[PDB]
């Protein structure tokens, strides 16, 4: 008596969830609206904790990760570094050791392609944009209606459909503000410079490592790419205005626009912006902070990843939080699968809803904390006090909070989460 | 290039190990002497070993659960002990292992399902290892088979069971350390119908797992085949040596078994009377008298029964082997990622450093377990079970059985892996 899951969204979280479920004998379909891959060329990095979670989902996921990234001596340790970007002192302010392979980086689209190759053929169906969800009785299948006029029927539905999730809209009502992300009043300029130019502006040490330059109402992060031949720039600035509804969240911008937000900053940082191409990109940062989900699941429908808890990217770990979701959901549905073998339709479908209730109970606090924490650390990166020389010691005390919040992300006890999830599932079943 | 592993032996541990390694991108060959296999018996895994299997590859647990029968609230797994020697048949002790504290399967169906999980081209049958040729750490290890063929691999794992040839290579064919030895106990095995089991024992015992204790022997039974049959294993003491090259399995009669239990209570004597006229006798050998001085040397490592074969009185010997497989897999995956773009000298040094960490972190628990398996049997078979005036002493054994059982079932495999990785890095000069 086999259990079928309809995953809406074939991004990194939906495909990782599919891989975990299928390796456990669960019948999975992934419905993706797009015709192929997106985010061509972008990099991302995963904490060691998230990588262990990937291994538990399916060790082949980690093989795919390590196939999708990058001499003797010793093993390198991964550091985060903060630098004063406003004053000419330009002095190193803080650093955090994450350890050997404390982060593992890849090219996003290459990783996603390698993951699709891990799945059995046919799991992912493209050009399948969810339009409407039709729920009947718990003992009946959930029907998914796509924009192309087709339908699919599954025992349960997972929304892995990202920041503008259609599954979320179904749950809360397409007119509810809770169904939609909102603007964080910050946007980012993104572009590259050559490593040669990066060294001119910053020196070899900074040019070849990851650094965040803090200051008043803005901040800049850079790190090397393409085999240390270029350096990727992200400059985040404050925007007092609204982002107009239906104005695209990505648009073209000029080097000189970015330069103007950093005119009072120190020269090395200004030089970095000066070395970017004339034409760069502007990215609005939206999230689920203002109207956080009242629940991640209801009935036989569950949200995971950015659909549940899209965050602004100031911890660099939003996907890591989604991989935790995918592990939790996978372990739960496999327990539904084994524990209801031989039982009636009524019992199996009650078990699905019981497991999804446990998922919500176990994940929602950490996930929504993380969304709050991503805004908070950005505020600390951007303190107005960084410019006020009468307040550079209160400003510099933020770093103990940054450490504690980072460690809370990086040192997650996922085995306790899974234990708590199984016990809450069993409790919800009257045991 | 990738890292290649030659696994000698395609039993449950060798195939589970292969599954873990290949899912991490390591190049594996499994060399099995037999033509192609296992026996129809059932076996059970602790919840802890099942979690270890999942970490190797979740499909291993899928194979397990699809290779075992289908069971309103969820049953907890209990171990139960009964007095076999007095018509009292009193219930002496019980341990609660929780929901799916054990998961059972048929060995032959599990192994076949596992081979289907592996990619094609991994398992090579009729490959009986005859000799290992080691050279410099930086050269491949050469395996020579009885059919005159050869294989060349970066490192060798002996998963070749209780009469391991890899073990004989390490210690020498004339060393007692190269061979298992007799525990001076053997088992009668057979089946009866559940109807007959109910008649002899009552329905509650007939339908549950029970161990009947008594002087110098003991008997375990449990239901099989979806509660239509009951499997019987009756262990007795043998003061004689087992002739060296006499086979360890052989034919026997129900009357022979009945004689060993003639003084035992009637229900249990009836169980034996209900067996078929012809049954099997299994000699119990292990590595207790001459345990391995090391599980690994250079680029050769032992796992499973090749490292630490035990007599079966904890019902968890393969569980210990699965821990081995997990440890070796995690170590070799760390060799693979940490030496990715380094020289052959470094990669081969790392293999040896990994196998050295394996030995350092696994040998104590595994050799403790072989001794424990004999010890609990001594407790099940105390002479004092015969004497009603010594009952307090005899029943006092169950706290030690509980301690030993929990040490097996509650193993901290995550700390073991952290320790293995730390010892590997230390061995590499960091
Ligand atoms: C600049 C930036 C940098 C980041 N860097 C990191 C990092 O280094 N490490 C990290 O952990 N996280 C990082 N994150 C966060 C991370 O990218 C996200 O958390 C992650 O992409 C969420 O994955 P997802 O599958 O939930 O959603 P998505 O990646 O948004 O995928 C959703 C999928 O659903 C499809 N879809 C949408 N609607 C429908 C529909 N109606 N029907 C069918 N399909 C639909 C979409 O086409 C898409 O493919 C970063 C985020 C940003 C913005
Ligand atoms: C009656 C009994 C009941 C048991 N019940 C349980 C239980 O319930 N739960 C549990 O965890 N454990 C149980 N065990 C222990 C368990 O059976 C063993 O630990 C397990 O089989 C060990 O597996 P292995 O792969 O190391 O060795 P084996 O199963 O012995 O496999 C070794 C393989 O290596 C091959 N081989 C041998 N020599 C060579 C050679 N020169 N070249 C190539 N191939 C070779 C062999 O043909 C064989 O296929 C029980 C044991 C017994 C005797
Ligand atoms: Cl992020
Ligand atoms: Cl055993």
């Amino acid at each position: 008596q086999p259990l079928s899951v309809g995953i809406v969204g074939g991004g990194i979280i939906g495909v990782i969830l599919a891989a975990g479920l299928v390796r456990r004998g669960i019948d999975v379909k992934v419905f993706e609206q797009a015709r192929g891959f997106r985010e061509i060329g972008a990099g991302m990095a995963f904490t060691a904790n998230a990588v262990r979670c990937m291994e538990m989902l399916d060790p082949a996921i980690v093989w795919a990760l390590r196939s999708s990234g990058a001499d003797h001596q010793a093993e390198a340790r991964d550091y985060l570094r903060w630098v004063d970007g406003y004053h000419e002192s330009s002095k190193r302010l803080y650093q955090l050791d994450a350890g050997i392979r404390g982060f593992e980086a890849c090219r996003r689209d290459q990783f996603l392609e390698a993951l699709v190759k891990v799945l059995p053929e046919g799991i992912v169906e493209c050009q399948k944009r969810l339009q409407k969800i039709h729920e009947k009785n718990e003992t009946e299948k959930v029907t998914l209606e796509f924009a192309d006029g087709t339908f699919a029927h599954v025992d349960c539905v997972i929304g892995a459909d990202g920041i503008r999730s259609r599954v979320r809209q179904h749950l809360f009502g397409e007119d509810s503000p809770y169904s939609h992300p909102h603007y964080s009043h910050k946007f980012a300029f993104r572009g590259l410079i050559t490593m040669e130019n990066a060294i001119s502006a910053l020196g070899e040490d900074k040019a070849r490592t990851l650094n965040m330059h803090v200051g008043p109402n803005a901040h800049l992060i850079h790190y090397p790419v393409a085999n240390e031949t270029m350096v990727n720039i992200a400059a985040f600035v404050s925007d007092p205005e609204e982002w107009p509804d239906k104005l695209s969240l990505v648009g073209p911008a000029t080097r000189e626009e970015a330069m103007g937000y950093f005119a009072n900053w120190n020269p090395g940082l200004r030089a970095v912006l000066g070395f970017m191409p004339e034409n760069i990109d502007r990215w609005a940062m939206f999230d689920t902070y203002d109207y956080p989900a009242p629940f991640f699941s209801r009935g036989k429908i569950c949200l995971v990843g950015d659909a549940a808890h899209a965050a602004v990217p100031h911890h660099g770990a939003g996907a890591c939080i989604g991989i935790e979701d995918a592990l939790c959901a996978t372990v739960l549905l496999a327990e539904v699968f084994v524990s209801t073998r031989g039982k009636s339709s009524i019992v199996r479908n009650r078990a699905i809803a019981a497991a999804f209730g446990s998922f919500n109970a176990v994940r929602r606090v950490r996930a929504q904390w993380f969304v709050d924490s991503s805004r908070r650390v950005c505020d600390l990166y951007q303190q107005p006090e960084w410019a006020d020389p009468q307040k550079r010691i209160k400003a510099e005390n933020c770093f103990e909070e940054i450490k504690d919040r980072s460690h809370k992300i990086w040192h997650f006890d996922y085995n306790s989460m899974l234990q708590e999830a199984i016990e809450k599932y069993r409790h919800n079943m009257g045991s």
